[PDB]
């Protein structure tokens, strides 16, 4: 596998997003993870509708600006059949009734692979499959301040991650080694937040806030 890994300058990641006041973060992130694949299938790059996902996936555990997963999301993509692309079903930052139009579908999938719980598995599926959903501890204030640099959090849980996120990638900083190597995490807390709306959390620093330990993608 290869040393540095960025998927951005190859096509598979839209323009960095914001979302508000609202619990949906695992919605960008499913869409982010779907919108790659869709990419590597199709070549089409096509921004897709998370108020679709934050209003029409309750059956399948979602509680729209609440929290969900993003396994959820990917179920509920599979079992409707499609998805809406973010200009027939824009996002507004509040959950509603199901508005969701067939005629505007522009993806679909056929179910998600859950990645192991190392960060090799992670690594090997970001080199090999495309930008992948995640999710990591950002509780702590010190991740709302992030700017530049490889963001390290000390008291940092392994197990509880409360944002979903997606990687987009990986590499290292060319500085004197070890404790160099980071993910590329794209945020959807809009451009102004960290690198344009990027963040290098840190990687094989045995499961740094747990980014490996819940892992997965969209089979397309
Ligand atoms: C996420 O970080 C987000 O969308 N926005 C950040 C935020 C938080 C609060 C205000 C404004 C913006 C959410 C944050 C939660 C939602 C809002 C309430 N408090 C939160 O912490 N994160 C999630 O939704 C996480 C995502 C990850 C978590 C670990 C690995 C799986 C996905 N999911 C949940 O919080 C969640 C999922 C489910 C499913 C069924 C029942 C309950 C539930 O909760």
């Amino acid at each position: 596998a290869p040393r540095s890994v960025d998927w951005r300058e190859k096509g598979y990641v839209t323009p960095v997003k914001n979302q508000g006041q609202c619990g949906s973060c695992w919605a960008f992130s499913a869409t982010g993870a779907l919108e790659g694949q869709m990419f590597r299938k199709t070549g089409r790059l096509i921004s897709l509708s998370e108020q679709n996902l934050v209003d029409c996936s309750g059956p399948q555990g979602n509680e729209g600006c609440n929290g969900g997963l993003m396994d959820y999301a990917f179920q509920y993509v599979q079992d409707n059949g499609g998805l809406d692309s973010e200009e027939s079903y824009p996002y507004e930052a509040t959950e509603e009734s199901c508005k969701y139009n067939p005629k505007y579908s522009v993806a679909n999938d056929t179910g998600f692979v859950d990645i192991p719980k190392q960060e090799k598995a992670l690594m090997k599926a970001v080199a090999t499959v495309g930008p992948i959903s995640v999710a990591i501890d950002a509780g702590h204030e010190s991740f709302l301040f992030y700017k530049e640099g490889i963001y390290f959090e000390p008291d940092c849980s392994s197990e509880d991650m409360d944002h979903g996120v997606l990687v987009v990638g990986y590499g290292f900083e060319s500085t004197e080694s070890d404790n160099n190597k980071y993910w590329l995490v794209k945020n959807s807390w809009g451009e102004e937040w960290g690198m344009g709306g990027y963040v290098k959390m840190a990687k094989d620093r045995r499961n740094h806030c747990g980014i490996a330990s819940a892992a997965s993608y969209p089979t397309v």
